[PDB]
Formats: C-alpha cells, structure tokens, sequence
C-alpha cells in the first residue's frame, strides 16, 4: 500500500510543483529546495542534538546540507518494511517536507552516521536505487542530504545564487539563537558563518 501511495505522492509533486516548492522559472522554487532541507537540519538543532549545519554549493550545481545531529533512524519499520530514513525521504508530509525536494531532484544522496555505522542511499526523481546500506564504520553522527535539482522541473534560474542562500541562512540563524550555519561555495571558495 505504502509503495503505491509513495509513488502517487512523487507523481503529484512532479505534476504540480508550484503547489509544493513554488515558482519553477524565477529561481524562488529552486532556492526553496535548499531552505526546506535546511529547515529539517534546524529542527535537529532545535531538538538540541545538532550544533553545526554546513550548506555547500557544489561545482555541478548540487547543494549539500550536513548536520552533526543523531542521524536519521535507519532501522526497518516493522510496518513499511524499509528503513525509517527511506520513509522520511519519500512520504509526503512553507514546511512542505524533504520528500518534495526528493521528488524534484534528478538525484539525491543520503549519508547517515549513527550507532557507529555510515549508511548511504541514492534516489533518482525521489525513487530509491536500493535500500539504505551500511558502507563503513564511523565515530561521528549526523545526516547529509545532497541533491541535484531536476532540469525537467527547473528552467531559466537553474544555478544557485550565493547571496540568496546567504540572506536566508543569516535570517534563520537570527531566528534560532545558538544554531551555527556555515555556507560554502565550492565554485569560488566563498564562505560565511552565521551565528547569533
Ligand atoms: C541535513 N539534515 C536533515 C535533512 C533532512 F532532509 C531530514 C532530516 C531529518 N528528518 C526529517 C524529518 C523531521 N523534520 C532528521 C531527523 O529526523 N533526525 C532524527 C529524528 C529522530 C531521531 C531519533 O529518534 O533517534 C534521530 C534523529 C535530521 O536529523 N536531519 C535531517
């Protein structure tokens, strides 16, 4: 039931993205993709587990958001029969849910560090290539989401603008005293640190 429901939700978002992420021509939807993923990292900070968020603009026009929180739970739900992480990445929940970013990404990479293991999963248009898998051991904890926005969905403004991410991250750091945000642009080495 869940599998059918999930695919219906992905289809819904790709068919009417304006209802979920906003305008797909003028860059507002595109930048909103980053801000949704960051809002999830900020929740993990607000719960008191994440101290540092790192937002990176990569040279291939993907964006990663790294937190140093607990790591999304990885245990297979008895019910849905896939990792708790995969449910969070794929089930449809301002505040539109990461499954919307995933639906509208050509590719999404999830890396979770939790209970001494690295877990990794790759998505394409919100669909998992394979179940979440352990790739190594680690002493660290946290969640990293890197996504490549679908050029089927986004036109015209397709490249992230440093200033637009900077303004919003600075604003989120003002609203959430104590959270520390790094923004780094791999295209030219620019970086900023936002903290109130
Ligand atoms: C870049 N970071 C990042 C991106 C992202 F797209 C999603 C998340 C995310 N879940 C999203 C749903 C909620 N707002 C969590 C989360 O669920 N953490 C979390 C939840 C429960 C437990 C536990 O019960 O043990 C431990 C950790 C997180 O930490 N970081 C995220």
């Amino acid at each position: 039931s869940s599998s059918i429901k999930v695919l219906k939700g992905l289809d819904a978002v790709r068919k009417r993205p304006g209802m979920y992420i906003g305008d797909t021509d003028d860059g507002t939807g595109l930048h909103h993709m980053v801000f949704e993923v960051v809002d999830n990292a900020i929740d993990e900070a607000l719960a008191g587990h994440c101290k540092e968020i790192i937002v990176t603009i990569h040279a291939d026009n993907s964006v990663s958001v790294q937190d140093d929180g607990r790591g999304i739970p990885t245990g297979i739900h008895p019910e849905e029969g896939v990792s708790a992480a995969e449910v969070i990445m794929t089930v449809l929940h301002h505040g539109v849910g990461v499954s919307v970013v995933n639906a509208l990404s050509q590719k999404l990479e999830l890396v979770i560090q939790r209970e001494g293991k690295i877990h990794r999963q790759i998505y394409e248009h919100g669909v998992p290539q394979a179940p979440l898998a352990v790739t190594g051991e680690t002493e660290k904890t946290g969640t990293m989401v890197r996504f490549w926005p679908s050029l089927e969905t986004f036109t015209n403004v397709t490249e992230f603008e440093y200033e637009i991410l900077a303004k919003r991250l600075r604003e989120l750091s003002f609203l959430n005293s104590g959270v520390s945000i790094r923004l780094r642009d791999k295209r030219d080495g620019k970086e900023d640190h936002f903290h109130y």
